């Protein structure tokens, strides 16, 4: 299980509001948890693989930014339209981009750090309703309601997570 | 102070200086809001227009669209965009009552990744382009930089323009 | 790049959690087992075996490791009780060319670095968190490290020479 | 007398084969000795000063580990330098630590049992040239040998254990 450390996200009708309330508290711990497994790193290191074939570290860190913006973004289309339609991007097409295979994770760690503050404030102020709204993916026809949309970015955050401390546990870093 | 004009070239120079003046937009943003009481902040900087407070979680909510519509332009062949209803975000409870402190600082980091994201490009990637479904043009990259200089100035603007009205300080 | 640093190097951080910190001295106290357990199923001629190609025998990474631990335990408390001190250097290489660390039997190394982390882990769980914002001064590099930062450099240490002699085992088949 | 129960060391010019022989055996016997001063006491034994002054049992027992690792790190820079300039440390500010005043013997009594094991094989491996190396303190400018460093820690360690020895035998314990 390389791939998926910690299998997939699995979604239900029924989410409790102390299930949501906890996954908006682990949503705003992300991005500390993630900088602790990453700023232990030389370039070498974030410039390693986290599996045969698979992103580096690095690239990990800026997906993880770029995924949570999107995803952001994808929250406020379905608060203010009806089930939208949302944009799907080529995330391996941004991973290699010059700027996702060279620049230091600093810069992501602290947007995410950021992203997640905003993205947890306005999950704060949703009420019931608003979080049985959802959105459509194009590409694999779902649709998904955005208190499965945060389960799903609590899955996603930690699942990465893991592809790095994994990685950092094999190799024998800190 | 004018609406952009797009143009068919522009130089390495006019891109430097934009990249270097989009780095520096979230500092002079902060500059402008940063003393305001909530009374201020929830004043319409005009008389049926968004508060300084909206207009600050706009630019940050304008922006991240934008920098998603540079990395998708890059990866796609001339994609088309997927619009926003900006008033309908400006309207959420969030954009009308939060904190700016926390969008100035995701401003700051965006504008970060974003300048770092313009200073690796070729001139060919900034001659990539997107589709506006709205306004049905093909906007390019280079132009879409003048475009987001000037959004951010036109909004700054509009701050220190009700500050200075009002005699705020 | 791999044989002399096959878990890489150390990187300093500005800051280190109360957690982290912990745990550092977890690992630390328990460090000598590890060594030990490695150790312990060698044969002299394994422990007379360089860990790379013009590197230092076992044995002498054993001795290494109570060497560096001793003065790096010394620097802490310099570091407690002076204003930024400067350290004093030892050369490393030297040290490990006496006789005496060519030659000894791995198993007095072995205890006293047992007990010297257990006095080292004792000390570091009195410290504020003031106390290990303190920093010391190395005159040839010209770095200053804060006791909080030398804690993560010397749990790296032990790692990284365990690392060498656990890597020349399973390189030579070893049981 | 009290501060000074078996006097002061005084260096010779030179020292016998026999004389060093002695003190390396005396040397290896010293951390047993300590152990037997200080074996049955309880806590509060333990934190009664050795003089009005002075330092508790406790800080004694703490300051032969600490100043006996200096010392044989003076002989290996000794032994790897030409004549070189040691490192001083501040005796009183390290005794005044809290880990100096509170933790238990055990651990420091089983450190020098080791330490010494490890000194006293250093010191049979030196020849009779390497005996005669020194080293120098940066403010007394005064060189000492080796041979009588051995001297000196002999002293150094009798010294301390007859302040608790002595301390035992003036109050009623042993
Ligand atoms: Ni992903
Ligand atoms: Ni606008
Ligand atoms: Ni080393
Ligand atoms: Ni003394």
């Amino acid at each position: 299980n390389l791939s998926y450390p910690i299998g997939e996200y699995k979604p239900r009708e029924s989410i409790s509001k102390e299930q949501k309330d906890k996954w908006i508290q682990v949503l705003e711990e992300v991005p500390a948890k993630l900088k602790q497994a990453v700023e232990v790193m030389t370039d070498s290191q974030l410039d390693t693989p986290y599996r045969d074939g698979g992103w580096t570290v690095r690239q990990v860190v800026h997906h993880l930014a770029d995924s949570h913006m999107n995803s952001y973004i994808r929250f406020k289309l379905s608060l203010t339209e009806e089930t939208p339609a949302i944009r799907p991007y080529d995330e391996k097409a941004w991973s290699e981009l010059k700027d996702s295979k060279t620049a230091d994770p600093s810069g992501s760690l602290a947007l995410l750090q950021e992203l997640h503050g905003r993205w947890t404030a306005l999950l704060r102020t949703l009420t019931d309703q608003q979080f049985k709204r959802g959105f459509y993916h194009p590409d694999t026809k779902e649709i998904i309601t955005l208190e499965n949309a945060l389960g799903l970015y609590v899955w996603h955050s930690h699942h990465h997570i893991a592809h790095i401390t994994e990685l950092s546990r094999r190799m024998g870093w800190s």
